[PDB]
């Protein structure tokens, strides 16, 4: 049995709401959730934290722009501004906790931030793991991703349910689906949330190219990257992981079956153990 | 400590030389080596047999056209004839041993034969594993593969050493390289070996398309396939594994690092355990 | 030993800050730096000026929009306006000095201006040399160039260091790296600099096509062009030099090794002599 | 003034006719001519030998299949057989002369042989230089190359003159054109020459892919390669040199103007000096 502390922490300029757990004496692991309406740390990682906390000091923050973390005064028009802030947030959060070196794990958009972080502060991170990451060129933007970015054009509940269902391989049997749908739909529609979210998505659409890590840079990264991608992920095409696996200095790709975009939640049975070994050793 | 029996066995029409090991009471596993000059069961699997034999009844035959197995009277012009024979050989070999159901593992060309076998006799096989397999469309034939098929045009020793070196990720540190080179070069040049090998390679080049399993068929296979591919395999492009992983009903892909075409030998440290679990469960 | 005069000079409408050196009796050579945050004559050429000054009257101005040269009242929205101004600036600067005919050398963006200059005033220029020039169609915009244009979206110091490092082949051993980074970062962030720079980059991105010299025009140029491109230039793809080398009436291409975007600084050991001979004869 | 010895030498199995010159005490340089009807060492290098002989021990053999070198009993159907023989010939020729290490230079087809040689016997060669080489993939086979391979389909003199003219940039002013045409046309038609030549060209056409050095291999070569290509070479497209320049570990490309396929003869004024420096240092 583990206990998850969930409060605001000083992470530099903007403070961050974060889920913390585990013994601070154990190696650290930072978890970066993906984007999307109502996206926030808890939804992406809560279920698997107890398991990580058993051997690691776990830190899962609500990245700026999402959750109960501190919002900036003005709202950037370029997705890259949002990334710089989250890069600063994470580093400032690590500083607060006195974590010099930490393992890092990013999902989707958190992967883009993860790539930037290890590029900027290589020495602050040890082992890396990415799932359905996006710091890479996309062949063609799936219709699922297009309808996600344009959600505020028709923010009804049914379209939202379809939107969420498209994140996992099998919605019908996913535990907490409807609850996740209804509750996250409330937040996603909050006048203040819908405010920042709208511009964020606007910046994301038409403006993601800048997010691509140059091959020459990936080839210099000294870290051991473990790339995960669900065989049925409808949001982020396998092309992103292949690009990353092709250019990184040290990388290995694992493609899970019966798995959509939320790999950590759909196939933790296979991922959990692999993550542990990748970190342990 | 295990003992590997290596003799001829009645496998129907043509008899097969095969390496056998393990307790016949344990589940069976058939190993199918790849092609190439001097290719034969022992070179592809000997090193990892003791480990498999610990829990499984292992059977690694020299597929018709290779090794000390029985050669056909006439030499087929179509690669498909060679495949039908090896499909018959394996089934006849299983019959001899009274193995009703067996796990199967193929490498490169043995993968093509593995796909045919499970397609023709689905009920005779349980769990499948393929590495750098070729039963799929290739985007572009690498120069490495082209120079391999045209080896008898200039069967000198140096070209052969380069040829072998191109099968692994790091030749310099591969244990048994030069020995494997020199000894296999002797066999590869045997007047009788060079005879069958020449036509085999001639049939392979310009004639491999027929080897492609239709997507509609892959999508019907009930077996749990585990696809392996070395990140640095210069002989068979990753496109083959991706095609198979895309269409199979049940598949998962693992791409190992510091690994060329002989995955089972270069990264057995990671593959061994994964294979065991895939079979065990 | 040579002395480099660095002051403002009347170059028509807008005055230009420029580095001058050598005996005014020797043939002239105009040097046009590339673009980028904090870009200015001194950074692109200072190190190699003494060598040129030995036989040539050297003139390296800060092109309008950069350095301490005169800024226009209003800030053009089209990159072409910026080019017309720099074309006028250079000609006005030559007029001031009484230079009727001069050799010209451009790097990156200075190359685009160089092409325009010799097209408009063919008779005012003798021998030409371009390095990593951009007056040509680009196959695909490298991620390095994309992240450079969108630098003000996240003008932090680390991203800037990465940005600069990507201009040379080997950053670690480049003399003056960190100093160049820190000092140019100060300027690049100046409220007034960041002001003009922002719009300049905005005009550059989405608006560079107009910069392409028509093949029919390149084929008419009477000048002897010597095209240089670093084999490892990550900013401007070799496609630009190939296009220029393909269509120019008189051109020769040299691709240096261990060389990024700042050829004149990374491989002056090979370029210096070649430039001298191209000019000398 | 230098003297060129031209006789048969024991170069292993097949003896080779070769032009030798210079002091055997100076570093060695082996010259490998290109292919084509009537092609032979003397035609490709005689004119520039005196210059090389001044500082180097020069060795220009008639590669098997061409000139007065020894012909094999049977005539190989695969171009690769021809390459293995020439690879053996050169090494055997070096052995005869006691040359342990030598600089090597290949033109066109001699370039393909040069690449094989340094790949097989890296330690036997120091500095490399290639011009209009072909050990690389060709985008599209120029009509000039197609009409060259099918010359024996209509071996008339006029077609031959056109064929030769297409090897240089400016035929009209090339010294020794008509003489080279007429005299080489005699040889090219010799019943015995036309015999081996026919099959050679037959093997060359449809069978050159195997000649491509894998990128992975080019990237391992330790040698300093200097690639030359004439801007107007109509026989071998610039794509070959670009491919080689892209993948070689150490390479630099120089594209000469007013230069066709016979760079060493058309622009020796620029190449001569560059070669000397590349070798000297």
């Amino acid at each position: 049995t583990v206990e998850i502390i969930e409060k605001r922490f000083p992470s530099g300029t903007l403070a961050s709401h974060a889920l913390v757990a585990g013994d601070p004496q154990s190696p650290a692991v930072v978890l970066l959730h993906g984007a999307g309406p109502g996206a926030h740390a808890a939804s992406n990682w809560r279920p698997i934290i107890p398991d990580l906390a058993e051997n690691f000091f776990v830190v899962a923050p609500d990245l700026i722009g999402f959750g109960q973390s501190e919002y900036p005064e003005t709202y950037p028009g370029h997705i890259m501004s949002w990334v710089g802030m989250r890069v600063e947030q994470i580093l400032g959060l690590m500083n607060h906790f006195g974590i010099e070196k930490s393992h890092i794990v990013g999902n989707s958009m958190g992967g883009a931030v993860t790539l930037q972080l290890v590029v900027e502060a290589p020495e602050r991170f040890d082992k890396v793991a990415l799932m359905g990451s996006v710091g890479a060129p996309m062949n063609a933007r799936p219709p699922e991703l297009a309808r996600l970015l344009a959600f505020y054009a028709d923010p009804r509940l049914t379209p939202y349910r379809e939107l969420i269902h498209s994140f996992v391989y099998d919605p019908e049997n996913f535990p907490g689906m409807e609850e996740i749908v209804k509750s996250r739909f409330e937040v996603a529609n909050d006048p203040e949330v819908r405010r920042i979210q709208e511009v964020m998505f606007e910046s994301m659409k038409a403006g993601m190219e800048s997010l691509v890590i140059p091959p020459a840079t990936l080839g210099r990264l000294p870290h051991d990257v473990l790339v995960f991608h669900g065989r049925q992920d409808r949001i982020v095409p396998l092309d992103t992981s292949l690009y990353l696996t092709k250019h990184l200095k040290h990388a290995e790709l694992v493609v899970l079956d019966r798995c959509g975009h939320w790999a950590q939640l759909e196939r933790w049975d296979a991922m959990g153990p692999m993550l542990m070994e990748h970190f342990r050793a």
